[PDB]
This record gives structure tokens, C-alpha cells and sequence, in this order.
């Protein structure tokens, strides 16, 4: 399948070269799987999700997002437009206030919560979670992130807006999750992107058009947009049947576009994902 006039990050993550504007896929486009957003909650009436998105949790007044991070988010995992999953199945846990904002024992709250509760979906081609958030390293924090995997979920997180290393940082430097750098239209490190030998992948993070609260759309920038263009990626690889929850960042990994980003630091890896479809 082909959509033309797609956003950048789209075109890029089927592309071997920057500087197109066509998303190419296969149709299966994620469908039997499904991809729980972690974030704000996400705006499910959104004409883009097609009523393939539903709020399964909130540990807040509403479930509704009142901000439009996860909203976005959600949309370049799997709306119709700005979404690399387009058949997904899109599940909203909101660990965040409207202010953005979370205390620790509500997010690690929130992941132990989709390790069991994909036990109540049916996921038949597998399940993926995306974490856009993170604030300073805490092995509690680390350790729900490798239990969630552990479970049976491909866990993506963000790097992180720092500029630096994203040791630092959690759940970005929990070793057995996919954490994910941002990049730019030109194949350049965004200019925020965390960075080190804990990243495991890069996507499209700068200037990244998506989905947003009052049935609207924008154009954002961070490591948080990037970490759903490799979470919706793992879904449409699992239901391609190419890998498993386990094992689908290491083959993010292996079949990326290698060495082509620009301002990339000695030791972190130089890999783009790519979703390598031939139409």
C-alpha cells in the first residue's frame, strides 16, 4: 500500500533515503495487534482513530486527555493519517495529568497494570506499549519497564529531551527495553535527542504532524514522537509474523537503515528504523 502526501517520519521509516513524502506498507497494517499509549490518555472520538482506540485506565479524575501529548503520541502509532499501524488496536492508560506530569508509583502503577491487562484484550498477532515520558534514573521505575517486557509486552520508550547521556534517565536506561532517539527530515540527531550506548534505535522526532485534542492535528517535536513510530513499527512487524514481543527491537535493530544519521556520538548506534517493505 502507498499513501501519498504522508507525513515525513511516515515516508522516512519506508524509506532508504530521506527527502520522500510517500508511505509505503503492507496492508496488514498492524491488524490482530495491539499498542497501549502510556501517557496523557488519549482523545478515542478522534475521527483519525476510526473506533480502534478506547481508554482502558486512569488514575485521575477523567480519562479524557486534557493536554493532547498522548493524543499525539497515540496518532503516530495508529490513526488513519499520521499513523505507521493503521489497523492496530490503539488502548489508553493515563499515567499523566493534563498538565503532562506523573508521580513514579503511578507510572510503574500503570505498566504493571498493561502486563496484566493484555490478558483481558485479544491480541492475537501480539502487544506493544509506548512510553513518551521519563524523568531521572530510579531502578524501581527500570524494573517495572523489564517486568512489563518480560511479560510478553515490546516495550518502547523515549531516550529522552536532554541533549545527553540517557543513562541517566528512566525508563530510557532500562537495558532490556527498545529505547528510542529522535531524528530529523534530514537525517540528523534532533537536536534534543538523548543519546549513549542504552539507545537502542532512532525514529522521527522533529517536526512530527499527529493527532490532537479537539479533533485537531499539529506538529510537535521530541523523542516522545519517535518512540511511537518504532512502537507502531513493532506492531506491524508482529503481525507480519517477522518477530515477537520479545525479540522485535533486536530486529528493528538489525534491519535498519545503518549508518546514515548525521551528529550521531561516538559509542551510540547510527540505526534508523525501516520497515524494509518491498511494494
Amino acid at each position: 500500500a502507498a499513501q501519498t502526501n504522508a507525513p515525513w517520519g511516515l515516508a522516512r521509516i519506508s524509506s532508504t533515503s530521506p527527502g520522500t513524502s510517500t508511505y509505503y506498507y503492507d496492508e496488514s497494517a498492524g491488524q490482530g495487534s495491539c499498542v497501549y499509549v502510556i501517557d496523557t490518555g488519549i482523545e478515542a472520538s478522534h475521527p483519525e482513530f476510526e473506533g480502534r482506540a478506547q481508554m482502558v485506565k486512569t488514575y485521575y479524575y477523567s480519562s479524557r486527555d486534557g493536554n493532547g501529548h498522548g493524543t499525539h503520541c497515540a496518532g503516530t502509532v495508529g490513526s488513519r493519517t499520521y499513523g505507521v499501524a493503521k489497523k492496530t488496536q490503539l488502548f489508553g492508560v493515563k499515567v499523566l495529568d493534563d498538565n503532562g506530569s506523573g508521580q513514579y508509583s503511578t507510572i510503574i502503577a500503570g505498566m504493571d497494570f498493561v502486563a496484566s491487562d493484555k490478558n483481558n484484550r485479544n491480541c492475537p498477532k501480539g502487544v506493544v506499549a509506548s512510553l513518551s515520558l521519563g524523568g531521572g534514573y530510579s531502578s524501581s521505575v527500570n524494573s517495572a519497564a523489564a517486568r512489563l517486557q518480560s511479560s510478553g509486552v515490546m516495550v518502547a520508550v523515549a531516550a529522552g529531551n536532554n541533549n545527553a547521556d540517557a543513562r541517566n534517565y528512566s525508563p530510557a536506561s532500562e537495558p532490556s527495553v527498545c529505547t528510542v532517539g529522535a531524528s530529523d527530515r534530514y537525517d540528523r540527531r534532533s537536536s534534543f535527542s538523548n543519546y549513549g550506548s542504552v539507545l537502542d534505535i532512532f525514529g522521527p522526532g522533529t517536526d512530527i504532524l499527529s493527532t490532537w485534542i479537539g479533533g485537531s492535528t499539529r506538529s510537535i517535536s521530541g523523542t516522545s514522537m519517535a518512540t511511537p513510530h518504532v512502537a507502531g513499527l513493532a506492531a506491524y512487524l508482529m503481525t507480519l509474523g517477522k518477530t515477537t514481543a520479545a525479540s522485535a527491537c533486536r530486529y528493528i535493530a538489525d534491519t535498519a537503515n545503518k549508518g546514515d544519521l548525521s551528529n550521531i556520538p561516538f559509542g551510540t548506534v547510527n540505526l534508523l528504523a525501516y520497515n524494509n517493505y518491498q511494494a
